[PDB]
């Protein structure tokens, strides 16, 4: 499943980098150029999204009461509820990932960094399993990058 692996490398790097403040300088895998431009796209757009929904993000974070990895594994159901039904567009997907980053920052603050990568997996798993065909028709991460690109 190459779509899942690409999505997880992008999402995982964006989440851990938002939580630690440090960029990950390890080379990317195949489709490296696209994934690097996708992660740059998320650094430009994602922080605007998080500031924009700060009130709603904080409310939802508190209502989910995340404390350990078992809590992290119990988040897919609400995630799926909020994300699955209705219209899909790239902004919705950025919002998914962006709240992911918001939560990853929280996990780092309560010294639960080890939960960031299960978080990332859960996010990727919900994305690819619920939006795969859409992702394929928007040409995947190249479609994402082209969508948010301005010259
Ligand atoms: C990591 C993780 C990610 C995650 O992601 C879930 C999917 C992303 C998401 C959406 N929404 C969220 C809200 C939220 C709520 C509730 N109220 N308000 C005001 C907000 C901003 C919060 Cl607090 C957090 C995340 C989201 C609802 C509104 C925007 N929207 C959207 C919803 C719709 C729609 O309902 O059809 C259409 C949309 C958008 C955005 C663009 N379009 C077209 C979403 O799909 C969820 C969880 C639990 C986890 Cl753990």
């Amino acid at each position: 499943d190459e779509l899942y692996r690409q999505s997880l490398e992008i999402i995982s790097r964006y989440l851990r980098e938002q939580a630690t403040g440090a960029k990950d300088t390890k080379p990317m895998g195949r489709s490296g150029a696209t994934s690097r431009k996708a992660l740059e796209t998320l650094r430009r757009v994602g922080d605007g999204v998080q500031r924009n929904h700060e009130t709603a993000f904080q409310g939802m974070l508190r209502k989910l009461d995340i404390k350990n990895e078992d809590d992290v594994k119990s988040l897919s159901r609400v995630m799926i509820h909020v994300f699955s039904d209705g219209v899909t567009n790239w902004g919705r997907i950025v919002t998914l990932i962006s709240f992911g980053a918001f939560v990853a920052k929280h996990l780092k603050t309560i010294n639960q960094e080890s939960c960031i990568e299960p978080l990332a997996e859960s996010i990727t798993d919900v994305l690819v399993r619920t939006k795969r065909d859409w992702l394929v028709k928007q040409r995947g991460w190249d479609g994402f990058v082209e969508f948010f690109h301005v010259e």
